């Protein structure tokens, strides 16, 4: 089954642009990428960085996720992210969703080895 480091890249890398270019991003992606297809995932964050400059933060500054783990690390720069949050009238399976464009640091929890980001904690 899907590893936790490819599940991490399909759910939140988009390498492709730089931001969202309209308020339809997130409908669009959030489809594309399959967060839609039996649940209207929630919440979901997409980072418009190199894949490379994302992993790299697994090697910065750690810190507690939210829910107590230890192998949390927060990025020294900003990045360019899209918040996407379910509107009012998401209803499955026509989810819909709120896309917010921001510089923010990311937080990511890593495993493995190689050391890759394998969750989205937040963006702080």
């Amino acid at each position: 089954k899907e590893t936790a480091a490819a599940k991490f890249e399909r759910q939140h890398m988009d390498s492709s642009t730089s931001a969202a270019s309209s308020s339809n991003y997130c409908n669009q992606m959030m489809k594309s990428r399959n967060l839609t297809k039996d649940r209207c995932k929630p919440v979901n964050t997409f980072v418009h960085e190199s894949l490379a400059d994302v992993q790299a933060v697994c090697s910065q500054k750690n810190v507690a996720c939210k829910n107590g783990q230890t192998n949390c690390y927060q990025s020294y720069s900003t990045m360019s992210i899209t918040d996407c949050r379910e509107t009012g009238s998401s209803k499955y399976p026509n989810c819909a969703y709120k896309t917010t464009q921001a510089n923010k640091h990311i937080i990511v929890a890593c495993e493995g080895n190689p050391y890759v980001p394998v969750h989205f904690d937040a963006s702080v």
